């Protein structure tokens, strides 16, 4: 913050007086089922050392949630996205640097409690102790990839979920007899095998509706570079696991597989520094 | 925002120094009672690649929560809305792309909170460890379906509901000796079974008196498109379920069937870029 | 929520550069005691498809919280504003129609708790699983009855009341032995009937000093539209219920009659949209 | 609120471009304490279509808390502020109407949480089910009594108080031994009655210390009037209540009677629309 | 509050487009150990009835906590600043009037909470009915006493405090063994009785350390007044107390006796309305 | 609240139209590790009354947390920050004064709750009353000391602290058998003496990493004084405590010795009013 | 801030009317993999002291958590980043200063409540007392180093961890039979050593993805000074740690190793204080 440091709030800010020439690309990729967007904002500052770029990637992922398997009324199997990752990176020949993004890894913190009490009866002196630990868990977890010069990515992952009001499970958590219980709509159940999973409502919309990115890359050019023409390439991902029910003649149990499955997008754009225009 | 990435707030903006067109386009679809309004804008400044076009999606959807059967005092049925809907979407052979929209899916947290406490009754001792989780449930989900250029829609589903101020209720709650008691007003009633249903004040505001939609998409158009036209069509779905109570013997039950009645009141808008109007 | 899809903020709100015929009208309904009060704005914007007209529909509507039976010392009534409402409509012939209609209906949340602790005496085990659940209940809650095209009303009805800090007792809350205890400020009392209620003060200040509403509702007319004038109703009401105690010679009872008054007071406006004035 | 229409912040609002005359008028009637301050302004927009004159009713009514009389040293009284009122009243037969006024009613809350906790020994099972439901109580109720064309006002009750952090006792509270406790010191006292009150400091202070009313009320006036000018009477006054304490030779009772002196401090102001300036 | 009225936001403010004067007049009482300062500002706005005068008396008075006196190790007293006050006053022949004061008394609030549980064991079943009532409660409580015509006051009087966690303390809390124990280091001590006292840091900072006013007043004058120079004065007064510690020879009895000193200031300033200064 | 007496925002402020002279002096003081710095202003607004100074003394102060001596296993010591400190100092001679201040003591609240409880079995009908007293403490608590009319000056203290999760303990903590166990690793550990201190991370940031002020003082000075030039003086004294460990028989004793050492760095400035500098 | 003090908010800030030269210069270590950027403003305010230059040090540290170790399935290593650091620090020859510093260390709080409750049976009678402290503890918490004229650097370190919600386990942690077990995924499994390790997903972001610095230093210049180059170095850290796991033949055994392996990459840049230009 300028105004802790006695510098005058938007001092050290950058773009004042200087026209951007903004713009837009709109693609979908219907094999992968991502709608695909790049708002870019071309931010050149006479008082700047070096032209300036942020490229936004907000589109959007399906969910693709969807049972994928009818082996019978004994198994059947299930395929759910586990992870969306959208990078961004350069060619190793291009001069350009990626400068900035947003968002970035933050600290997270618990809260602790502490507890002592006494007690007299009548003669009883029970004594008692206590700690208690609480933290708030996102389902899923937005992580940035370690972030080079030439390519910038960020993931979210499945941290956990709720199911049936019941406590959170884990991708990995696991159970004697019951097994994996992430998507099982009734545990002592007798309906089909197709029938018995969580339906979609009730699970996390990002698993069946989708995940929307908005993140922020800013790249940056040397002011007298010999060449003004730099290549891009914005790749997107999904990556589905495999859960699968099956009837061991007394209860259901479950299974899971991690990344059994991924697609990817592999978008390559062009960017024109001296027209200041970024088309493909 | 841009303020985190050293960008003035601000700078990467689009609609600066233009000038914008709007209108209130409104209809009424009395078959249906889906008072359907339409608020666009026309923002088209100069400096950005391609053309713009905001269409807000407001208006209102009844909630006809009414009972509508009456096959005596023993039995009766009862039909209310279990998901409003609104969607756009284009022709395949144009060339106007949706680019973004506001409503979007958003991840949801928990608090998980440990514990653990032992105390010595002094002999004696004990031992405790526990855990506890929260989390909000809103009556109704805002979901997004999942989007495609040249095509962008909403749900609003119905989540688990709270009546007579004991547990929550949802569309496949079940009981062995009651049934499903989402709008049952009274277990071992007297009265006409047509009569005995959850007041309609009682139910959420959503139910009754209806869902009114708020929604934003933005479409753009090639700044030199061959033809400066096209027509998008925008759909205001509603669906229904219906609900049964009928007198077992000692105690009302209460069945429901999910989807059973739907209406659809689609109207196709025409979209003049050139001279910057919408006409219905 | 704009500036969410890029855009500047304000861009595609509408008013700007143009100038507002701002007005007020006020009237007094002795017979009623009602204030009723109009506030309207001519917002013609020469950018905006056609003209606004913003109608503020503030006021006052008295709670009329009095006892209105004496019959001997042994029972006595009780007449209460059971709900407010207030509603505007046009004529069918008239082609002006209703745009937007602020404030709109809101989806309820609610907080689910859920806890599993276990334990070990000194041999010993326990177990104990329990779930809360929390929610907040206003006193009167506003709704939006189902607007159409041309008539748009809300209505602010009545929810539970704690009475010396007692549980909720809704309307239709009924004890076996004492019966409704509404508005009952001694159970086993020896006092006069009449005498006995719960003071006005103690009780909501809506239910004895009225409810002064605050609703928006804006209304567009074709700008070449051959008829300029219009018409407007404002329509405004109050719906009483009858509580009454008799003496069982050992308790007092108390009963509820919902809706047994109303009395609604409509006042007919002219619009004039050349002139840009409005009279009552 | 208006934004939320799409129309700009403040557009609908009035005063642009004007020169409002502002004044200040300050009186102290000394026989009843009460400070007046009727700080105005003429608001005079030639787009709106009447004439405003919003009047801040600011001042200060002493609290008057004090023994008044004492009768010996087994009986003594106290009379305390029991509420305040301001009234704005304006003779019927001038044509100006009070258009707004603030502050106004407002719906109350209150949360509500149930739970429920089954658990086993071992095995007693057992079962437990509670609900609990909180809200505030603030001290003073600041109730707008019921307004008309011509008069408004405004009043501040004793809602309840918290003697000696034990019990939020009132005016109607009663113990059968010891009596109303509302501002008893010591229940079994030794001391003169006289000095047996519970000291102003640990009391609210609005009741030793006096209240500071703040209020608006906007009167509009037609700007073709014949004559300009209406006289306008404005009202302050509060009720106070005796609270008697006498020993009964085993321990102190008290009782308190309402409204028992009732003093009220009126004054006329004469109104010059066209000088745009009121005199006292 | 004036945007609720529909009126733009500071159009009923004072003080647009005129030039005000301030100033500094800073003095020291070196025997009473309290920095005067008292910042002014003339306000001279055409449009307004009168011409104001903003006051601030901003200082501070030194907390003055120590051990005035030592008579052997048996007793000890202490001296402790029981309240601030401060004080503004106008001779009774001037015709200068105060207009509005800064801060006023306020409403307190508090939450009451209920609560009602059943159980069932195994045979048995219990009930529960317990309440609940949580406030904040300030150790130093700021009230503006009754303010006349020509004089305004406040005072910060001392609530309670909370000593070693020992639960809140007061002017007034006794204890039969121990007595009046607000600072009292320990119990069951043994050291010098002089040493026996709360160390100052532990205990509030207002207590040693000072208290600094931020009060303000308005002061308004008629513009055509024969005589242009009003004499103002200011107190700066503070009441000390007495807390004699001595030993019954097996634990420290500690005793308060309230209101033992006291000093005050009362500095006069001048006020020169034409030249718009005024003199220390 | 400036906009509370209806004067407009900011109109009684000062530094309108008018240019300041700002600066920087920073200095560091190798022997006692002190990195001091003042940020001065010359504010001269020809509507005030004086000429207007504020320093704002930055800084930064060491923590000097390190064990001083070792004598063998048996014991060792430690030296660490009892209390920051910083203050301005003014000739007895000179004509410049002191007129505010920014860090100024403030008063403190504590929640508090009473509970009261009913309880029947089958019957045994019990009852519970309690009360519950809730406060924060901060590790350091900055006061400001008695400011007179030639030096202010602030300070910080050590008010307690959180050790390893366990009970907050202060200087003047003791237990009989461990003694002070401020900063203690183990209570009965067998490490070397010296080892067996807590690690500095987990204490707090201040003791070992310093602690910067920011602390501002305005200094007004008449603009006709003989004398334009004023020297200052700024001192950023600093005082540590001596925490031994001894090892008695079996566990290790802590004794703590307040106020050991004291570090001063006072430097005098010189300030030439004429000129607008401060210069040292 | 200024506010309090009675002058206009930013009148004491610098950076105004004047233009600042902005750049930004990003540089990618292969070899320690810690991408880092430098943004730098040259604000030259001509009413200031001294020239100022305020660097940033955003970029970011790779995590590097993996398994650098396998010896077979009895034991094998782990490295995690212990600590994060960052330096900024200037030759001691050269005569620029160090003036400010945005991040710095702050004074934490603690909520500590006190309870105590009564009991009566029936007949016996009970008396409890209880302490209970909250605070928040981050995982990482950032530490401003001692800071002096030239060098200045900052820290986050690692605090705590929450390992499958089994309590918070720290380096210094310690278990009799299962050691320190910060990163064992499973007590006793029989999966190999370098199987059985906490998923980094689970773990921390900053562990595994990385650290991105945002700190900010202030560097000033005699505006006379003979010469107006000055080279300043970068220094970035990132400390390491060592974690095995070991078989008892019953259950793993986890063991930590403090400040194992320290990588450091340092850049030097040349300031050019006439062309206000930082070269490289």
């Amino acid at each position: 913050a300028d105004s802790d440091i006695n510098i005058k709030t938007g001092t050290t800010d950058i773009g004042s007086n200087t026209t951007v020439k903004t713009g837009d690309l709109v693609t979908y990729d219907k094999e992968n089922g991502m709608h695909k967007k790049v708002f870019y904002s071309f931010i050149d500052d006479k008082n700047h050392n070096k032209k300036l770029l942020v490229i936004r990637t907000k589109g959007t992922i399906a969910g693709q949630y969807r049972v994928y398997s009818e082996e019978g009324a004994n198994k059947s199997g299930l395929a759910w996205p586990s992870a969306f990752k959208v990078q961004l990176q350069l060619p190793d020949n291009e001069v350009a640097q990626i400068s900035d993004y947003y968002p970035r890894n933050s600290i997270d913190t618990k809260e602790y409690m502490s507890t002592l009490t006494y007690g007299f009866n009548g003669i009883g002196a029970n004594v008692s102790i206590g700690h208690t630990l609480k933290y708030v868990q996102p389902d899923f977890k937005t992580i940035l990839e370690s972030p080079t010069d030439k390519k910038v990515g960020w993931k979210v992952i499945f941290n956990n979920m709720v199911n049936q009001n019941w406590g959170p499970y884990d991708r990995d958590s696991w159970n004697p007899v019951y097994g994996n219980q992430l998507f099982m709509k009734t545990r002592n159940g007798s309906m089909k095998a197709a029938d018995n999973f969580l339906d979609p409502n009730k699970a996390s919309s990002l698993l069946s509706s989708g995940f929307s990115p908005d993140f922020a890359t800013v790249i940056t050019m040397d002011r007298k570079a010999s060449k003004q023409q730099t290549n891009i390439d914005v790749i997107y991902e999904r990556v589905r696991d495999d859960y699968q029910l099956h009837w061991t003649s007394t209860n259901w149990k479950g299974t899971n597989t991690k990344d059994k499955w991924t697609d990817r997008s592999s978008e390559r754009y062009k960017i024109d520094w001296e027209k200041e225009e970024m088309t493909n």
